């Protein structure tokens, strides 16, 4: 049910990120840094367990979870987050709460892109990535 977002994709747009890197605090150089990047995104799937790897020339990380079960996670820039990931609407949507805090990771399929929408606070980021 999760199949169409299964495969290895790269980042070809950004809006936004910025603006969603300061609402986390994340730091100026950090952020230049990320502002210049383009990850690798590789959605694997065995049985019910999905595996979310983020590669990149600054930051790497790796989930592993299971739909609508909640995981501990720590976030590329250092947040220790409870963490659920549910098909919602045919969106893949990533919760991420810590300190009371919340955001969102919400990943749709749109003409063949996958479009990552990312908020927290009121910033509102949109990347979108193509399938390798
Ligand atoms: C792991 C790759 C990180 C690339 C950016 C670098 C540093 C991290 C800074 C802020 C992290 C915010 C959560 C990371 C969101 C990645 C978004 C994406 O998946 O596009």
């Amino acid at each position: 049910m999760v199949d169409a977002f299964l495969g290895t994709w790269k980042l070809v747009d950004s809006k936004n990120f910025d603006d969603y890197m300061k609402s986390l605090g994340v730091g100026f150089a950090t952020r230049q840094v990320a502002s210049m990047t383009k990850p690798t995104t590789i959605i694997e799937k065995n049985g019910d367990i999905l595996t979310l790897k983020t590669h990149s020339t600054f930051k790497n990380t790796e989930i592993s979870f299971k739909l609508g079960v909640e995981f501990d996670e720590t976030t590329a820039d250092d947040r220790k987050v409870k963490s659920i990931v549910t098909l919602d609407g045919g969106k893949l949507v990533h919760l991420q709460k810590w300190d009371g805090q919340e955001t969102t990771l919400v990943r749709e399929l749109i003409d063949g892109k996958l479009i990552l929408t990312l908020t927290h606070g009121t910033a509102v980021c949109t990347r979108t990535y193509e399938k390798e």
